[PDB]
């Protein structure tokens, strides 16, 4: 189709730009009027980016790779467990468009 800058830039531009964005609530910890349904919604994702920012910040990863997994997986689990129209998918898709415009233009 160089490990610490990766990681590096992993943690300080993408995981940055969306622990930032005013979509990203959902995707942390701990959630801060929101009905009881939705919270369920929220913590029922074993993934969030607590889990990741706290990797990147314990040397916890030993590749780039195992972070885009977590990446991965925070993404995957929300796009099973809810519905194609429901609000935190369409929430987790402005995120990924983020995510993957932010990794393109990772230094290679």
């Amino acid at each position: 189709m160089r490990l610490t800058n990766q990681l590096q830039y992993l943690q300080k531009v993408v995981l940055k730009d969306l622990w930032k964005h005013s979509f990203s609530w959902p995707f942390q910890r701990p959630v801060d009027k929101l009905q009881l349904p939705d919270y369920y919604t929220i913590i029922k994702n074993p993934m969030d980016l607590n889990t990741i920012k706290k990797r990147l910040e314990n040397k916890y990863y030993a590749k780039a790779s195992e972070c885009i997994e977590d990446f991965n997986t925070m993404f995957s689990n929300c796009y099973l467990y809810n519905k194609p129209g429901d609000d935190i998918v369409l929430m987790a898709q402005a995120l990924e468009k983020l995510f993957m415009q932010k990794l393109s233009q990772m230094p290679q």
